[PDB]
């Protein structure tokens, strides 16, 4: 078993050595990074089965998100495995401010009051909770008395019982025992605060990321396909048309507009977090199923995100129902499995990575028998999706290890993924744009090579690549797709059933 | 809209008021319980959807038992509400022990030496934890070095790295930070007690327990079908044979024996804590859609169970892990979605029943659209059956708003049930212990009424007994079925499209 | 097995003694109809299987097909079985006329100049035949030299050589051998002869036959809903509203207006004799398959008709090829299959409907694995419906002998029927003229039975009817529905499995 | 638009001139043939679309068959179209012998008493008919007084009333009107004859057939796997063993034993004119289905025959009767469909071959929407199985002209014929054994081609050959399989989807 499913994982403190300290330990934070150390660290998340790591820009600054992406180079040389870069955006949202003193966060108990600041670039306090609100907006008048302030996913509630003019503050009553650390989400469920089209802060960050070197961008609160439209023209501007947008569904603006924004974007990550709280939380299977359903269709790319392994913070083993939940979104028909706290913030980044990549691996073999996703149904659109229609059935008539493409853009390996072939898929293009591009597909592993000259044998490479990656061996069954020949084939127009020799 | 989903509550402290204390409160357990107050409060969760209660048995004694379920037969008298008494049987298992000087529970970290005892009848310290081993079992010879040891369903792991033969204890390094409480599972995996057939203590609390009124036995780590039959053979001994039986399944003998205990059983009960440390944590969810399934086809009852709203234990909040385990439980097939620390030990027992209802209540409205069962594969064994089939079909026709069957014993309404019709079910049955033993029948309502006379018209009566309980009102469509005529009718034969005027 | 296809036989001199004479005997046509020796040959074919006697009015005159008429009314007394009347208009047709002297026909070989008088009102020599064209319409500039002139299903051509404007004859050329008889259909392709709305002499054969009693009309050449419209128009200003419409489809614009015909009709006689000839005879196959099943989706009655044992004219076992029609007509879904020529003019009158009877019974058993009508599919559109669908699904579940209905005007029974359960359908119903209507409904055992009064059990009524009539027998399970009760029930509403006593 | 189904036609004298005179012409029988003026008649019937000439051992002598095959031959080179050659055995049956002074039948009436001989070796007398037994038996203690003797496929029937022990002679009664012939079939159902395992006239039949060149051998009333294997080893002796043989299947032992005939048969012919004899009539169309079904799974040729056209023996138009049995038989499943005295014997061979044509025609464009096989149930048991399935998907996934396959043997012909895709196969194979073996499958249009060299490009080929046929056009898209490359591939393991350019 090579493991289909995609695994994002979330970077953050948990796997960064400061000084030879790890994430927990007294004088941490006294410390600088040590990059070695730290890529060690990620390598073994790499060699786990993560595929893509994520970079959080509502944590941290643009300096330690810079350094934090020059360790994760470093971790695919010592791996030998290569990964790709997902920059998740602030977008308009509300995060707690950075404490005074640094101080990170504070513990609360139910029927504390504390107060809630609206007045924008100041820090917060234990007693004075600061808002960084997008676009530095003023929010003291579009929050009434009984309204709900949400911190971090909603683990801790505040409910607002006055408004101080003297200093433009909630006065808030603690709902239950909780923290509240610095950059943490806040949602405030039944106001309609008017964020921008796209704050400045997201231009710079966004433009930061492409400068640093990433393969994909996940905008948060995705609303309509212009918010996918106005990160796009950035991408286009800077040089960086390769870069993937997968929109954040997390509000009922992304719901209500989801077909227009899987066709502006290049897929969807089904941001849970938010979601449940700005929709009705027993709606989001229902979302989840649909969105899974519609992009697949889509020939897109679908990421499962927040709280999958979530115990796995604090403890080495997941709940039953966090086991349940990898599994069913492998059923319902993800690309890709998300890691957040696990990984970003937790005590077992390495043995999260592992759980996940063990439960995605044993649901993969049930797909057949439980599997929502139905291949069947699609009308075959081009010629290559019906080359892509008779690899699934020629995986569905006989035992085939492996399909090969041999892939210039990766749009015959897209075209075979979504069809969910019983195959891992060896996708060989041309350049690392393109390899990085696919890691998040279902069943895709890229592999770099050399763009096939008029006289090679392209079935031979096929193989050859193959072997030299471990991935068959002598006597096994696979199915070779490539345009034959080079430089007179428009498209993918041949498959070869092939015994490795 | 009715909750088709039953809900089985755990209770316990939680819901239990002492002098006008609750739980978690200083000075808690100084209290007197507080009968009537407690009773209000387990009103609520009667009223916010639970079906069921459980009793434990693997905590407290015969008094807190008896006292728990005199005060849930007040609640019931407060709600207006009737619902099931179920106990949960210790089974072949090994416990922690009471701690010394009223000491509930310890805190451990990670490479601390410890010991646990394997003398019986002793009570444990911090520093050494005693075990109650079913059957007072000696274990020592029984568990090898770099054996593990699990307390708490899991949550704490204790290597075994020495055996000490002077005083018959595993000298055990703490492998993760974590609680060792009294009466807690612990969990050996890979050992083969040969633990008793059924225990004396077993056979005690199962005595008492069929003596207080009880509706419902949960056998725990039934390993074959004898299991079943030595409590099935003490129900009929003291004319209890109205009394149900959940096999809990929760070990690889259990699965391996599953379709001989389904046929022992009433019902399964799949125990996913215990099961997810028994075997591969990863397999659960492959077993627990099997186990609906099978137990589905039998038209016996199916209990899904195990940290389903883990996080609302000490959050009033769950994670979208939890609400899309509980979703997807429903999706399954399951007649009945189960809390246990959630209700019993908790800060949110009621909070926990309206979050898991509002849940199977959404989840029910998309079975058409995504149900694994499928009614359409079973044969049709009976002429009662052959009437529930036809009642399904009346419900895939056109929109009935609800189902009525006038049931002697509740056979009618279990195989109405089985076909999961696309409506609710108000099963009139002539007897308390029938209507109890309904209430974990997926989709059934039970109300008591008067026997029929061969005088009187069921179908006028049904029909006044749905606006009585303002199931319906002029204008809905119902489906009726009846024993026709009463004295003559040897089974259900009888169907009626009845508009309620 | 009970013959659940309903088989219309076609009378003619085939089954009449004249005089002490069988159809063939010389001295045959010298001698008047014996009534009493004619109606025993007609209770033998009642007596295997017969349901409906259709009376095609191209042939003979008012006088013989009333006399036809009263000897059937006496054979159904003498079997103890009622029969349907059917009435087969002429149409927008075109017949050769009597022969000069009461010769009957001529035989011709294939090279012989004849020719064709267009004059109406004269009688055909057998070098010069004369056409009867409905409404007296004078077709020679209708058609050209080149045109083929077809007599009697197409089995004889005459290719029009040259036309003679002293007489308004076509010179013809004999393109094979055959027999040019009196009263025979006459087609002429690809010519566009203008047709009245409704010739004067089919107003005056639907009166006449309405006059006699009938219960049904095929109207032949049907082209439009108005040519239904105008036969309904009659039958219900000379009160017989309960008299069936059977649209006749045998031409292009009846195929073009099938949808808006099977509106207006009862029911489609599919008349693939004329159909073969008026469109290409390789499409009359689809035509067959595509008009039963719009017929049984729109819950009426259809005929399939012509050739389907053409040989048993001649011979006592029909061919390969018959058989196979008379089968894959079932397996299609026709509700009767039809003689003509078999029963009217042959040598094995009696046989015919006997091996009709044995490849429809053979055929029925074949339904649930190779039937082409899918009642999965309907929308059940009333609730009476609903109760169709929920008796074919008890008839699915368990082996159900018998479906009995309780039927004011037959609704139920015909709902029953279009969802083909395996079972037989007894339709008890109060009047002779309903009773007759449903002798071509599919399965449908019409008996005429006392309406019940409200004192009255309709369910042993059922039952006793059942057993009177020796369709079923003690231990046999049957379905019963029912209205009830009497007086107050607005339809069909109940749905009773008994054990027959 | 081109046939997919095959048409086997049976010669005879109907196709033959004899100096200048056609069959049934005065003095036929007086003239030399004309070898010429036949072949020229045979071509127009290749050009109808008869695909193989079916030569009936049960009539005529070495000479005339050896004479026929030799005008074919000559037909084909007119056509410029090759055919097979299909050999009929007489086999373990009864025929009418030779009348004294050539008179070539006799006419008998119902009641007519008349004597059938049992002496083998004389000739028949109008009043004496003489048997021609296989293996010369003396049946006389075979058969009981009240046996049925049927003549012609069961056309006239003939009761045993009494026996003559000093003659051996049956004393019969003639049932029905009908024609005793020269060399026709006697069936007398329900008689154990033990007929030989191959009788020496088959020995001597199937030899001289090898010696003249045949493709094919349809063994009469094969019983058991045995009778096909004697005729396998005479074929492997001679050198023939590409000579296939499909088992006729004609009476209740040929049933019971179908899945082991099929194993050593390369076909079966549903020989329904004996069937429908030796089994109950109305049984034919159910074993008629479920042989093709079977038939197709194996991946072998299926002939539907017997009565298909009867009607233009005598007349230039089918019954609607016969269409429907034509157009049914293809929708089965049927690979092929045949012409027996329609061709053989008839007045309208030519005719009888184009309607059957245009009937087949018909019927495949319906194959999507209501055909009979289904190949999605299929085990796939090999890789070019596999690329026959992969094929299949391909031609319901986009709009596919044609199939090209490179074949040397003619196995992925059969199997993509098998796999019934929505497109002709044009099979290009390199010997002309192998071309005329593939022309009763299925949708396969066999091409001779020089066998490629691996210098070659087969798609190339492919696509010039198709073009060359005029098969495609310009824009059409088609699907190719191939070995690639000759002299490494050791089978169709490549698949190419081209656009002609
Ligand atoms: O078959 P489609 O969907 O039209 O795609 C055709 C396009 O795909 C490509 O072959 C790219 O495919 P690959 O990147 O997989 O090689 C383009 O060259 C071609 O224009
Ligand atoms: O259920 P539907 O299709 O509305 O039909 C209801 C009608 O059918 C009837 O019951 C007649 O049915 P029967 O003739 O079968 O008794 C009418 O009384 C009633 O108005
Ligand atoms: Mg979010
Ligand atoms: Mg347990
Ligand atoms: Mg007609
Ligand atoms: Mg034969």
């Amino acid at each position: 078993m090579n493991k289909r499913v995609k695994i994002v994982a979330t970077l953050g403190p948990a796997v960064e050595i400061r000084g030879g300290k790890k994430f927990g330990e007294d004088g941490y934070w006294g410390e600088k990074l040590d990059v070695e150390a730290s890529a060690k660290n990620i390598a073994k998340l790499i060699e786990a089965g993560a595929n893509t790591f994520r970079f959080n820009f509502s944590h941290g600054d643009h300096q330690e998100q810079g350094e934090r992406m020059a360790t994760v180079k470093l971790a695919e040389k010592i791996a030998g495995k290569k990964v790709g870069f997902l920059l998740d955006t602030k977008g308009p949202e509300i995060r707690t401010e950075l404490f005074e003193g640094e101080a990170k966060e504070y513990s609360y108990k139910t029927g504390e009051k504390i107060r809630v600041a609206t007045k924008q670039g100041i820090k917060s306090t234990r007693e004075v909770i600061a808002l960084n609100v997008a676009g530095a907006l003023d929010i003291y008048d579009d929050v009434e008395v009984g309204r709900q302030v949400l911190v971090d996913d909603g683990k801790l509630g505040l409910r607002v019982v006055a408004k101080d003019d003297a200093t433009r503050e909630f006065e808030v009553e603690v709902e239950n025992d909780g923290i509240i650390a610095k950059q943490k989400g806040v949602n405030i469920p039944n106001t309609k605060i008017p964020f921008p089209a796209l704050a400045e802060r997201d231009n710079d960050d966004i433009r930061f990321g492409l400068e640093q070197g990433i393969n994909f961008i996940a905008i948060s609160f995705v609303r309509t396909a212009k918010d996918v439209n106005e990160v796009r023209a950035i991408c286009e501007e800077t040089g960086n048309g390769h870069v993937q947008l997968f929109a954040k569904i997390e509000n009922q603006q992304g719901i209500d507009n989801l077909d227009e924004i899987i066709e502006a974007a290049d897929g969807i990550m089904i941001a849970r977090g938010d979601m449940g709280i700005e929709v009705p939380f027993e709606m989001v299977p229902v979302y989840q199923k649909m969105i899974i359903k519609k992009v697949n269709a889509a020939g897109k790319v679908v990421i499962t995100a927040t709280n999958m392994l979530e115990t796995m913070t604090e403890k080495p083993r997941a709940t039953r129902s966090e086991v349940s939940d990898v599994f069913n979104a492998v059923i319902d028909g993800t690309d890709a499995t998300m890691l957040s706290g696990e990984s970003a913030n937790g005590k077992y980044p390495l043995e999260s990575v592992t759980t996940m990549a063990t439960i995605d691996k044993n649901a993969q073999a049930l797909l057949n028998e439980y599997g929502r996703l139905d291949s069947d149904s699609f009308e075959r659109n081009s010629k290559t999706e019906v080359m892509a229609s008779a690899v699934k059935d020629a995986t569905s008539s006989m035992d085939i290890k492996l399909v090969v493409t041999l892939t210039k853009t990766g749009h015959t390996a897209r075209l075979i993924s979504k069809y969910r072939p019983n195959a891992d898929i060896l996708a060989l293009t041309f350049d690392e744009l393109t390899e990085r591009g696919l890691m998040l597909n279902w069943g895709v592993i890229p592999m770099l090579t050399d763009a096939p000259s008029s006289t090679d044998d392209m079935f031979e490479i096929a193989e050859r690549k193959a072997v030299e990656a471990g991935l068959v061996e002598s006597g096994d069954d696979i199915v070779i797709v490539a345009g034959v020949p080079v430089g007179e084939a428009v498209r993918t127009n041949t498959m070869r059933i092939r015994t490795v020799r």
